[PDB]
């Protein structure tokens, strides 16, 4: 099943797309976690919102310019906080002369233009904007409320990690970036494009993600020494050249406006904006990523970075476990290829 762990693409029915969490567990059947990412294109007849033009009275608090520094394909991006706009004070710089997205003819030459051009003219990026833009109505892969075991951290505990068990908004433009990284506790992830430019990423199984964490910590040993996760900094980027070069496993595709990307535990992936476009994301759990969770190297140096409490999860729904994992003997090794317990239904 997907033995080169490549990215598929789901195309559901209106029916599949009502259960949310068994349709997750129906990619993983076929062998989608294996790649790291997948894509979803929703049935036609879907929309979570009925328009977009009403959008300016949203404030974007805190956009951040990312100014970028290295050479041959690895470098390291600095996020500076810059004040308060608007929608409309983004669209118009995205849309200038200076910053706005290239001439091109094929996506391999937008690529190659990135991969030049990224240390030059700072993009701004509207990064984690707090809220939806789905329609309270909308049941359907609602990113505010996909209804996981993910639930149990919030509804148990009472804590809301805000772009974790919260919906963020995303405004990008040409050339804004995100770096290579899993998600927080390594749990799953889900982006739906809600509009305008595409955004391309490039994946790594996860079954190769530890050959990437050698890499760069050896890239990178001022930053290995200081902490056990750097890559949660979301700060390094590598591109798909120096990844060939080192026998790092990868696979790249875009996701055009309408189109949901999920990120499966342990899948690192990174990527970059085509031009003016607004994605959601939120995290989100399936039973298999509880091992994951229990199992996730943390960032060590700064502090306020997220931290799940693993306890109700094993308790709960790994009850043989409880009292090996409690005294630190558990000794499970994931297996990365192995479909979440829920897809039993389909296999
Ligand atoms: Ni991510
Ligand atoms: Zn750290």
């Amino acid at each position: 099943l997907n033995p080169s762990a490549r990215i598929m693409t789901f195309y559901p029915t209106m029916e599949e797309f009502r259960n949310f969490s068994r349709y997750i567990a129906y990619i993983e059947s076929q062998g989608a976690h294996r790649a790291g990412l997948a894509k979803v294109v929703p049935p036609k007849e879907w929309k979570p919102r009925a328009s977009y033009d009403d959008i300016d009275d949203l404030v974007i608090p805190a956009p951040i310019q990312q100014l970028v520094t290295g050479q041959s394909g690895l470098f390291t991006q600095y996020n500076i906080q810059k004040k308060a706009m608007t929608v409309r004070e983004f669209r118009k710089i995205a849309n200038s002369d200076k910053y706005c997205t290239p001439r091109y003819s094929e996506f391999e030459e937008l690529e190659r233009k990135y991969w030049k051009n990224l240390t030059f003219n700072p993009p701004i990026y509207g990064a984690d904007v707090n809220g939806t833009l789905y329609e309270k109505h909308v049941d359907e892969w609602n990113i505010g409320r996909l209804r996981t075991i993910l639930d149990l951290v919030e509804k148990e505990s009472g804590i809301t990690i805000e772009g974790v068990n919260t919906p963020y908004l995303y405004f990008g433009m040409w050339k804004t970036s995100f770096a290579w990284h899993t998600e927080d506790m390594d749990l799953y992830s889900i982006n739906y494009l809600h509009f305008g430019e595409p955004k391309s990423w490039y994946s790594v199984p996860p079954e190769h993600g530890k050959r990437l964490e050698r890499l760069a910590k050896g890239f990178f040993p001022g930053s290995a020494q200081s902490c056990e996760a750097f890559l949660r900094h979301k700060m390094t980027l590598i591109s798909p050249l120096m990844l060939k070069k080192y026998g790092i496993p990868f696979d790249k595709v875009t996701q055009e406006a309408g189109e949901f990307m999920i990120t499966f535990p342990y899948g690192y992936h990174a990527g970059f904006n085509h031009g003016f476009n607004c994605a959601e994301s939120t995290n989100f759990a399936t039973r298999r990523w509880i091992e994951y969770g229990k199992q996730a190297v943390l960032c060590s140096c700064r502090k306020d970075m997220v931290k799940i409490s693993m306890d109700v999860f094993v308790r709960k729904f790994q009850p043989e476990r409880y009292r090996l994992w409690k005294e630190g003997k558990d000794n499970t090794v994931i297996d990365h290829t192995l479909p979440t317990p829920e897809a039993a239904e389909f296999l």
